[PDB]
C-alpha cells in the first residue's frame, strides 16, 4: 500500500497521473515511443510541451503578454539567472527576506549585482512578513524579490507587496499552483516543480515579454531568458519526461476545477492540522504569525523536544513518513502539498491526538 | 506498435528497461511510493543515485581518484562550467573542433577564458580526425578539449590525443558508455545522457579529484563542481527520476556482459549500413573519413537529393522514423545509439536495397 508521505520536496503526486503516467510509459498515444525516448525536435513531444504551456495558463490566468519556460536546473539556478538576465552588474536588487530560501537567494545575487536586503525575518526567527507600506524600497532598484512560501519555516505571504522603483521577483516553488495569483502584479515568478506540481528536473519561469533580453555578458547561454524564449524552451534537449509529468498535473488540476478549487482544499485540510496544534494547550507549538501560516509546510515542535525523534518514528511506523523538519532547523515539518490527501492530514491529526494522551 | 525509433538525443531506450520503469512506477518495490515522489534526502533515493553511481564506474572502470558527478543543465550548461570550473579568466584553453558540437563549445567557453582552435575539420566540411602528433598545441593550454562523437557530422574518435600541457577533456554525449574507455588519459568526461544512457534531464561528469575546486567567482553555484562533488550530486533537489533511470540502463550494460560486448554488437550493426551504403554505387553517400566512421551516428545522403523526403516518408510508413538529418545540415541521418535492436538496422538495410531497386 502506500504511504502517506509528507516530503516537502520532492513530493507526493495525484494517484490518477502516477497511473496515467503508467499506463503510457512503453507506448504514448500510439505514437510508437515512450515520451522518454521522443526528439524534442518532433511532433509528439511539441504537442505535449505546447499542453502543458496553454494548461498552465489557463490555471494560473497567465495573461498573453507572458511567457512560460520551462527550463533544468532547479530554483537554485534561477537564483543567479534572475539577477544575469534582469540587471546591470551595478544595478541593485531589493530583497525581503522571510526565511532561508530567499537568504540564499540574496547569497547567490550577490555575485552578479549589489543586493540591499531592506527586510529581514531572521531576528525573529522568521515567524513574520513585514508590513509592506513600512518597507522602506531603495529608489532604483531594478527589482524587489521575495520567496512567497518560504518552505521551511512555514511563512506564506496572502499578498503582495508594490515595487517602488522596479517589478515584483517571486520564487513560488513550494506554493507553485495552490491557489489563484494576480500573475499581472509580477514580473517574474518562478519555481521548481518538484515541491508542488510534478517530479524534480522541471524549473519553471513565468516572465513578462518585456523583460526577456539584454543579459549580461557572462550569462551562460543555458541561463539566458532570452535564448529560452526565443526557442520556445527547445534551446538545447529539455527535461522532456518532466515536462510530460508537469503537464499531467495541470491538466488534473484543471479537472478538479482549477486553482479556486484547489485552495479550498489546502486551505480545509491545513485549518485541520493547526486546529490540533492550536487546541493542544502548548504540548505542540507552531511559531509562525497566525495571519501568515502556510498552507503548503507546516513546521511545529514538541513542548518536550526530546521526544521529538520518537514522535518521528511512530508515525512513520503507523506509514506517515517523512516528518523530520528540514536538518537546518530540526523539529517536525508537515508539507500538505496540492496532492496530500485529506485523509493524510486527518491520519497525522488523529496520530498527534494519540500521541499527545500517552505523553501528557 | 512501437517503432524503430533513429532519433539522435532523446533516443531509443531499451524495452525491458521501460517495463522494469513501468512495472515500479506506481510503487517502486513496495517501498509505498514512486521514485517520482522520494525524498533526495531519503534512503531510498540514497540507495538508487549510489548503485547507478557504482554500476557506472563498474562499466567504465572508472578510477577511485575520479568522481563522478550527476547534473541537470544538459551538456549546453557544461560549455559553460568547464572553463568556468578549469580556468581562471585569462587562461587558455584549446580546442580540436571535428564537428558543429565542438564549435558551440568553443563560442561559450569564450566568455569566460581565451581560446585557441588548433585544429578545425570545416574545410572539409567535418569528415575527418587530425594526425596526432602533428598538433600544434598552445605551450600554456590549461586543457585540450574534443567532442568525441560529432553527432550531427558522424565523425568519431578512436583514439584520443594526448595533451601537451594540461589535460584532455571529451564530451562524451552521443558515444557515452558505447565501448570501454580508458579515463585516466582524461581530466573530465561528459556527457548529457540523452543520447545514449536515459532520458533527457541527467548530465554526467566524470572528473579527476585534483581538478575539483576554485571555480572562478562569477561561476553560479550550481555549476560548480566542488558544490556538487562535496554534496554528492544532492547540493539541491537532484534529476531523480532521470537518475533512476540512467541505473537501469546501467544495470543493464552490465546484465549484457558489460562495455566490450556492447562495443562489439555496435560494430556489427554499425558495419551492416556502413557496407550497405558503400555497396550502394553511389545511390547512399557517406562523406566521412572511413577510418573516423561513427558508429553511433550514420549522416549519409542522397545521389538523387530531391528523393529524400520521399525516402523519409516511406520509411516512417515502415515504421521507422526520425531518419531526417539535423536541421542544420539536412540529408539522413541514422542513429543507432546502444539500444538500438540489430533488426531495426537490418530493417533499415533492406528497406534502403529496395528503395534503390525502385529508384534506379
Ligand atoms: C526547495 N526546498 C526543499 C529542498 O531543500 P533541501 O533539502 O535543502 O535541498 C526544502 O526541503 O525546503 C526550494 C528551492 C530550491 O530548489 P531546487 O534548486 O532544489 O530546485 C528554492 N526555493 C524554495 C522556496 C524551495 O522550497
Ligand atoms: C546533443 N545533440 C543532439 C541534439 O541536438 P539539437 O536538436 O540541436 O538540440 C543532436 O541531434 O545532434 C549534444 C549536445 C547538447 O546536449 P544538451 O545540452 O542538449 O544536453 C552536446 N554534445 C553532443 C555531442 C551532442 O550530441
Ligand atoms: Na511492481
Amino acid at each position: 500500500a502506500r504511504v502517506f508521505n509528507f516530503a516537502a520536496g520532492p513530493a507526493t503526486l495525484p494517484e490518477n497521473v502516477l497511473l496515467k503516467a503508467q499506463a503510457d510509459l512503453y507506448n504514448w498515444r500510439g505514437s510508437g515511443m515512450s515520451v522518454m525516448e521522443m526528439s524534442h525536435r518532433g511532433k509528439e513531444f511539441l504537442s505535449i510541451i505546447q499542453k502543458a504551456e496553454s494548461d498552465l495558463r489557463q490555471l494560473l490566468e497567465i495573461p498573453q503578454e507572458y511567457s512560460v519556460l520551462f527550463l533544468q536546473g532547479g530554483a537554485t539556478t534561477q537564483f543567479a539567472a534572475l539577477p544575469l538576465n534582469l540587471c546591470k552588474s551595478d544595478d541593485t536588487v531589493d530583497f525581503v527576506v522571510t526565511g532561508s530560501w530567499g537568504d540564499k537567494a540574496v547569497k547567490e545575487a550577490k555575485k552578479y549585482c549589489k543586493t540591499n536586503v531592506i527586510w529581514s525575518g531572521k531576528s525573529e526567527k522568521y515567524t513574520k512578513v513585514p508590513s509592506f507600506e513600512e518597507l522602506e524600497q531603495t529608489p532604483d532598484a531594478k527589482y524587489l524579490h521575495i520567496c512567497a512560501n518560504e518552505t521551511i519555516h512555514g511563512v506564506e505571504f496572502k499578498d503582495y507587496p508594490v515595487p517602488k522603483n522596479g517589478f515584483l521577483v517571486a520564487d513560488m516553488s513550494s506554493n507553485f499552483c495552490s491557489k489563484p495569483v494576480d500573475v499581472s502584479k509580477f514580473g517574474v515568478i518562478y519555481g521548481g516543480a518538484q515541491k508542488n506540481v510534478g517530479p524534480s528536473g522541471v524549473t519553471i519561469v513565468i516572465i513578462r515579454k518585456d523583460l526577456i533580453g539584454n543579459a549580461q555578458d557572462i550569462t551562460p547561454v543555458m541561463l539566458d531568458y532570452k535564448i529560452h524564449d526565443e526557442n520556445s524552451s527547445l534551446y538545447n534537449t529539455p527535461p522532456c519526461f518532466g515536462i510530460y509529468m508537469c503537464g499531467l498535473v495541470f491538466e488534473d488540476l484543471l479537472e478538479q476545477g482549477g486553482l479556486k478549487e484547489v485552495e479550498k482544499k489546502n486551505q480545509r485540510k491545513a485549518d485541520l492540522l493547526y486546529n490540533a496544534i492550536e487546541e493542544s494547550n502548548g504540548f505542540f507549538r507552531c511559531p509562525v504569525e497566525k495571519s501568515v501560516r502556510s498552507l503548503m509546510n507546516v513546521p511545529f515542535t514538541l513542548e518536550k523536544s526530546e521526544l521529538e525523534a520518537e514522535f518521528i518514528k511512530e508515525a512513520a511506523k503507523e506509514k506517515m513518513v517523512q516528518l523530520k523538519g528540514h536538518r537546518s532547523v530540526g523539529g517536525m515539518r508537515a508539507s500538505i502539498y496540492n496532492a496530500m490527501p485529506l485523509a493524510g492530514v486527518e491520519k497525522l491529526v488523529a496520530f498527534m491526538k494519540d500521541f499527545q494522551a500517552k505523553h501528557a
